[PDB]
Formats: C-alpha cells, structure tokens, sequence
C-alpha cells in the first residue's frame, strides 16, 4: 500500500547517437512515466524495493536475431572471442574479421546489472513543452520531442505506434498546456 493515483506510462524508445551526423544511432527501449504534473523516464524497467521478484523462465531460444540489434557486449568482448595471446601479429593469418557473430544465450533469467540510465529522468510539467516531430523517412511512428525549462532539456523518443506517439505527444501537451 503506497499511493493509488498512478501516473500514465508509455513504452517508448530513446536515441543515443548524439555526435554530428546520423549514421551511428544507438537508440534503446525506455519507459515514459508520464504524470499529471511530472514526466519521468525509465529504462523500460521498475525500481527495486522491499518487494523482491523471482527470475524469469524462457524455455528454448537459439541465436538468430538479425532485425534486433543491442550493443554493449560485443564492443567490450572484442579481443576475447577470437582467442588471445597468440592472436597478435600483423604478418600472416590476419583473419580477425568475423563475418558473423552467433553468440547469444540466456535472454532472461539471472539478475545482471543493467547499466545505462541508472537514474530516471524526472521533468516538471510547469514550463516544459512537447512536440511531435517527423523523420525524413517516416516509417510509421511519428517523432516525439519534449523540451524542459530545467536546464534546457530535450528528450527525443520514437514510439512504435502512429496513433500512440501522436496521442502521447498531444497529451504531454495537454498537461504541459497549463
């Protein structure tokens, strides 16, 4: 028992390719905890408290996912897969370019340490402003952008649905339209 008035949340994506061009985006699924007067983002997960939770059973899942791409795992373990110690040497047998990478197991079960956002992104709804942008390609889900007056913030997300992202932006504007 801890409060009843729960804010509306929407599973949206989060970019992560800030640099200059647009050929290296590292988007990622995240949660948009939208409150009547507070927009808090999260890593598509919840906060651990006094209420523990058991592991998650999968069953059978063999490597085979081309469409989906999640970095932070191969970039670190790059000089480990292709042997070690007797791998260095730029003279011969320089085949250190694995065309494939069928390495994926244990999708969900243990309790690793999802490090990426750490702390949520709370944003007051008494100055900010939402806006539904669009992409040059426009696959389906419209672009969403919300700026906050608490340090010139600008959260860029990309919903999965069209009506959802549109209904979300507009609603974020309803609360922010105070």
């Amino acid at each position: 028992a801890s409060g009843r008035r729960a804010p509306r949340t929407g599973l949206l994506e989060l970019r992560c390719g800030a640099g200059s061009g647009a050929g290296g985006e590292r988007w990622q699924r995240v949660l948009l905890s939208l409150a009547e007067d507070a927009l808090t983002v999260s890593p598509a997960d919840g906060e651990p408290g006094p209420e523990p939770e058991p592991a998650q059973l999968n069953g059978a899942a063999e490597p085979g996912a081309a469409p989906p791409q999640l970095p932070e795992a191969l970039l670190l373990q790059r000089e480990v897969s292709p042997y070690f110690k007797n791998s260095a040497g730029g003279t011969s047998v320089g085949w250190d370019s694995p065309p494939a990478s069928p390495l994926q197991r244990q999708p969900s079960s243990p309790g690793p340490q999802p490090r990426n956002l750490s702390e949520a992104k709370h944003v007051s709804l008494k100055m900010a402003y939402v806006s539904r942008r669009c992409t040059p390609t426009d696959p389906e889900p419209r672009y969403l952008e919300i700026c906050a007056a608490d340090g010139q913030d600008a959260v860029f997300l990309r919903a999965k649905d069209e009506a959802s992202a549109r209904s979300w932006a507009g609603a974020i504007q309803a609360q922010i339209g105070t």
